[PDB]
């Protein structure tokens, strides 16, 4: 009291700020809906003045606090204060499952929302994604603001209508395919996406960290060229057995010599052929090669009805839908001579991360993520904040428990559950292969006991099972992606029985998996107890120290019958699974090195392609592409060092800008490179005027806009594959020692060079030749 108030801070930044909004908590606790509803205008009025979101967010969330309590009933706890003002801050919230993460972010999302610009709240599946938004738009709308619902099912117009809302709940995949697809636009007019503001992304570890290298492909209604493989088919028919190409005993490799090298050179007329231009060249002659040395056909594959046909080799039974991969299948639809059936081309494509990155503000919140904080910072600048549970956890989280066999391990499983159903304690075993739910739904089938089994196959069907897992009697197998999003509040008379009971079958390849697990339990303050059963036989106690102790136990004559409970044997398994997290670290910062080089590639073809697009005049960029696109053909003629400049480059313009024959004569012999372009460019200027003005003026800026788009796309196309051919083979360019990531960072800049120079060629003749 007044002893208080005389004293009256070791609190930090988040257990501050929420005092605060707690304190004003009655300047809006008696207001009238309509006025608290204003509040919103007025924060619109402030921040248009010059106020921050940081400003008003302590009045915001104070806004959101009440008009939630009216609309739904629940006044955001404190600690959920905390989390969305660490989600405003551009980081990551990390509040276990239970605690209230949906309703948090209402927070937060509102008050970025108020400039204007859009908010995206992600989610992991349409069902979540439409529940939530369903849910929480009610509040938003409360307070005079528009949430918009963006699916797969909808029109272009029916979303640029949800991506124009105030808010807009969506998916990971929708936002990502969007995107592509707004890239691929003709008229600026046709996309539906809004600059990319600030996204709020919920399960952020499953979407950032596990799917992050997820690709989102759009490939071609049509179909690729296959000149090519009969061509390389052709070709491989003339080299011979050993010095034209080796072929390795035990691996199926195989790779072509300096002499076949040469004679593809030679038969193909270029220089190079691991020059970067002739990738696609390159990786059809080693498919065209595997496909006639190490695939015999009626042991490897089958010709029937025109197709080849993948004998699985031992059983001899075909496998009658599957193709081979990376062209090879087309390889061997060329040798023996059928018809040889393309794949699609890639048009669009881009992972999950970096599809993410081009958000200007990015926040996530998941009950896991402090383990990869680091991985968080570096690639998405966030950082993870764990905020403190609303109550005490009193969950018991016993340690694991191990037994001998799989076998041992799983009866164990069903033992426990049958105890606990009879006492009519609620169960959910948690799995990671649904082919291991299966195994012990046999196994309580054979017990007699009424259970139900999610798969993430139907997530709403699924949803409703999961929300009645904490009653009475209640038995449930769900697969770690089933019920995702779905709070499990237990029974009536269910406490007083011990809460929710986990029973986990496998400590999975990241810990926090077997948290997310754990923490289905123990919600709000709930009992409830979390056990894990393993076996040597899993497949991380064979991993790194895993193998050596429980080598130890076997010797030491352990047997299902009595499981181990050793703090010295669950530590050295602990001491296991960081290890694995930390090569599989390792692994994702290597890829990240691969994965940045085609991505700054991508940054940078899509803005300027927007620009073109959003460019009214293209003449000046066109003729800039002609000149150099001239300057280059020129210099292929004139050696700056039998023949001094032999010249043929003539009937190589009248044929690729002029018109035929019209020049030769014209100050072209003897001059100077310097020269020979500045004369030709004017020829051209007159030519372009003349059709400009004389054919069409807005016809010419609308020519133009549309050579070059399919110019741009087209090449963006034969890059996004041939980069990939180039990746994949990139061991085969690379030297013994050497690591290939320089090379694969060197090659595929040499190959972006490539595809300007052929997208300005081709915007160079279609322009000065043909005509609308
Ligand atoms: N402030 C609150 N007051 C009362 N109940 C709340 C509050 N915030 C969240 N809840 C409840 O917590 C449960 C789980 O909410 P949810 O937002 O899905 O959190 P989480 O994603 O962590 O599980 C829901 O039943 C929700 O209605
Ligand atoms: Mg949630």
């Amino acid at each position: 009291h007044m002893l208080g108030i005389l004293n009256k801070r070791t609190l930090n930044r988040y257990e501050k700020i929420a005092n605060d909004i707690d304190a004003i908590r009655g300047d809006y606790e008696n207001l009238s809906d309509d006025a608290l509803k204003h509040k919103t205008i007025e924060f619109k009025e402030r921040l248009e003045k010059g106020a921050t979101t940081d400003d008003l967010l302590v009045e915001a969330f104070a806004v959101v606090r009440e008009a939630s309590r009216r609309v739904t009933g629940m006044f955001p706890f404190k600690v959920q204060l905390m989390g969305g003002v660490a989600l405003h801050d551009g980081n990551i919230a990390e509040m276990k499952t239970g605690e209230g993460k949906t309703l948090t972010s209402t927070l937060p999302v509102y008050l970025n929302a108020l400039t204007g610009k859009g908010v995206h709240v992600v989610t992991v599946n349409e069902y979540l994604a439409s529940r939530d938004a369903e849910q929480m738009g009610k509040i938003f709308e409360f307070l005079g603001l528009t949430v918009g619902l963006n699916l797969n099912s909808m029109s272009k117009d029916e979303k640029r209508e949800a991506y124009a809302a105030d808010i807009t709940y969506s998916t990971n995949n929708e936002l990502g395919f969007d995107y592509l697809r707004d890239n691929m636009v003709l008229y600026k007019e046709q996309m539906v996406q809004r600059p990319l503001h600030f996204a709020v992304i919920d399960e952020v570890d499953s979407i950032l960290i596990d799917e992050a290298r997820t690709p989102l492909i759009i490939s071609g209604q049509a179909a690729k060229s296959t000149k090519l493989y009969v061509q390389a088919n052709a070709f491989v028919r003339t080299l011979k057995a050993e010095k034209d190409y080796t072929y390795d005993i035990k691996t199926k490799a195989v790779q072509l010599t300096e002499e076949g090298m040469t004679k593809a050179e030679k038969a193909f007329g270029i220089d190079n052929l691991f020059d970067v231009k002739h990738v696609a060249l390159n990786h059809h002659i080693n498919q065209a090669l595997k496909a006639h040395v190490a695939m015999q056909k009626d042991v490897d594959y089958v010709v029937e009805d025109g197709q080849v046909v993948i004998v699985d080799s031992f059983t001899g039974r075909l496998m009658k839908g599957r193709r081979y991969s990376e062209g090879l299948h087309q390889a061997i639809e060329a040798k023996e001579g059928l018809e040889i059936q393309n794949e699609s081309m890639t048009l669009a494509t881009i992972t999950f991360q970096n599809y993410f990155r081009m958000y200007e503000k990015l926040a996530g919140m998941t009950g896991t993520a402090k383990t990869e904080e680091e991985e968080f910072r570096n690639i998405y600048n966030m950082q993870v904040v764990t905020i403190p549970t609303n109550r005490p956890v009193v969950r018991d989280d016993r340690p694991d428990l191990i037994y001998r066999t799989m076998e041992g391990k799983f009866k164990a499983v069903a033992e426990d559950v049958a105890q606990r159903y009879m006492t009519g304690q609620p169960v959910l075993v948690g799995t990671v292969a649904v082919e291991t739910s299966e195994l012990i739904s046999k196994l309580l089938k054979n017990k007699g006991i009424p259970h139900q089994v999610l798969n993430a196959k139907n997530h709403e069907r699924e949803a409703q099972i999961i929300e009645e897992a904490g009653q009475k009697g209640a038995v449930t197998i769900a697969t770690n992606m089933a019920g995702r999003g779905t709070d499990i509040k237990l029974g009536e008379g269910v406490k007083e029985l011990g809460g929710l009971a986990v029973v986990g079958t496998e400590r999975h390849e990241s810990r926090r998996i077997d948290n997310q697990l754990r923490g289905r339990s123990g919600r709000q303050g709930d009992p409830g107890i979390t056990q894990f059963y393993l076996s040597m036989e899993d497949e991380l106690m064979r991993r790194f120290g895993a193998e050596r102790t429980m080598a130890m136990l076997d010797r030491f004559g352990m047997d299902d019958s009595t499981p181990i409970q050793s703090k010295m044997v669950s530590r050295a398994v602990e001491s296991s699974q960081k290890r694995v997290e930390g090569n599989n670290f390792d692994s994702r910062k290597q890829l990240l090195q691969y994965d940045d080089v085609l991505r700054q590639q991508r940054e940078v073809i899509y803005k300027q392609r927007f620009e073109v697009i959003d460019s009214e005049n293209l003449r000046e960029i066109v003729e800039n592409m002609i000149k150099s696109s001239l300057e280059r053909a020129i210099a292929a003629y004139t050696p700056r060092e039998e023949e001094w400049k032999l010249d043929g480059l003539v009937d190589l313009i009248n044929t690729t800008y002029l018109d035929e024959g019209a020049l030769e004569k014209s100050d072209i012999f003897g001059k100077e490179p310097d020269e020979m372009l500045e004369l030709i460019m004017d020829r051209i200027i007159t030519k372009y005027n003349e059709k400009e003005e004389q054919f069409g003026k807005e016809q010419m800026r609308e020519f133009e806009k549309v050579i070059v788009l399919r110019a741009v796309d087209s090449k963006w196309m034969d890059h996004i594959d041939a980069m990939d051919q180039l990746r994949q083979g990139i061991h085969l360019r690379a030297y013994a020692q050497t690591n290939p990531l320089r090379e694969y960072q060197m090659e595929g800049f040499a190959m972006f060079e490539h595809m300007i120079e052929s997208i300005e060629d081709e915007v160079a003749k279609f322009v000065m030749k043909a005509e609308i």
